[PDB]
DNA sequence: CCGACTCGCATCAGC
DNA sequence: GCTGATGCGA
DNA sequence: GTCGG
């Protein structure tokens, strides 16, 4: 749908979500307003009443009553009133700050911290996480168009695999789907030497030679099984530099690695789909693994995957394309 | 009427 | 010092 | 805030 079909109360209900999420710490109601929003976004038909949307999965009583005032006037008294609010403006702001969540936007607010310029007066109240966070604030929020995506991948599988040739990595996320831009880049790794029953250190390997060739920039958080942090495609010629780009990496067993591939590839949407199919063939389908239910509802140990298209066989499926796979 | 709506890592709260 | 809870982002 | 047991 064209997005001036009815943007006006998607926008209206996204706005809403935000607050609720960022300034009364509410994340289902967070939820709320954004599955209607999502619902109300794939109607095809210009809303003429609140009424009509209540039709829609996801919207109800109230959210119905909001549409008609926004519908007769324009805009929400509410929304209205708390976007001129200054504390829960100040606080839905600052949690733009990655690293800066509901909690510590509102204790910043609370102690006179409103601003990024506050922010950057106050870098010893800042973990090392909002300090990376403050640093890139412009650049995060920045899109990732796929050929710069595609030179990432070039760099991330050829120093992969140039540490152990025997490592496999997958560039997942909508990427993966084909997608014409990213929000960030997602890689999942395995190796034939880690499994469920199974060194602590193959993650730390390629984090480190990524470092090195000058990929890498800066380290969020990093564990054994899991990477999150920054890296800069390298300038060209005289060219103006690169934005800085949010980066995961996650070291996954083998026998666990093809379930990874297929969640962390999405969409979301597709996953619930798919996740529900998966349910009345009488298969349970999470991150990790597929497992079989027993005649009451016991799940019994993992099945063998050895591939996407297994999965997809196990439930009696026809392997759907990372490009289909939108629904 | 009222409960539902997973986990790795960093850091806090408390012992 | 360690264990468990919480915040955060995914 | 919405859904549903
Ligand atoms: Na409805
Ligand atoms: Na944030």
């Amino acid at each position: 749908p064209q997005e001036t079909l009815n943007g006006g109360i998607t926008d209206m209900l996204t706005e809403l979500a935000n607050f609720e999420k960022n300034v009364s710490q509410a994340i289902h109601k967070y939820n709320a307003y954004r599955k209607a929003a999502s619902v109300i976004a794939k109607y095809p038909h210009k809303i003429k009443s609140g009424a009509e949307a209540k039709k829609l999965p996801g919207v109800g009583t109230k959210i119905a009553e909001k549409i008609d005032e926004f519908l007769a006037t324009g805009k929400l008294r509410k929304l209205e009133k708390i976007r001129q609010d200054d504390t829960s403006s100040s606080i839905n702001f600052l949690t733009r700050v990655s690293g800066i969540g509901p909690s510590a936007a509102r204790k910043f607010v609370d102690e006179g911290i409103k601003t990024l310029e506050d922010l950057r007066k106050n870098e010893d109240k800042l973990n090392h996480h909002q300090r990376i966070g403050l640093k890139y604030f412009g650049d995060f929020e920045k899109r990732i168009p796929r050929e710069e995506m595609l030179q990432m991948q070039d760099i991330v599988l050829n120093e992969v695999k140039k540490v152990d040739s025997e490592y496999i990595a997958t560039v997942c996320g909508s990427f993966r789907r084909g997608a014409e831009s990213s929000g960030d880049m997602d890689v999942l790794l395995t190796h034939p030497s880690f499994t469920s029953e199974s060194q602590p250190k193959l993650l730390h390997q390629v984090v480190e030679q990524l470092q090195k060739v000058h990929f890498i920039t800066d380290t969020l958080s990093k564990g054994e099984t899991k990477f999150m942090g920054v890296c800069q495609l390298p300038s060209k010629n005289d060219e103006k530099e690169y934005p800085h780009r949010r980066i995961d990496i996650r070291l996954i067993p083998k026998d666990q690695y093809y379930c990874g591939v297929l969640y962390f590839t999405g969409s979301d949407i597709f996953n619930k789909n798919m996740r529900a199919h998966a349910l009345e063939k009488g298969f349970t389908i999470n991150e990790y693994t597929i497992r079989p239910l027993g005649v009451t509802g016991v799940a019994g140990e993992p099945l063998p995957v050895d591939s996407e298209k297994d999965i997809f066989d196990y439930i009696q499926w026809k392997y759907r394309e990372p490009k289909d796979r939108s629904e």
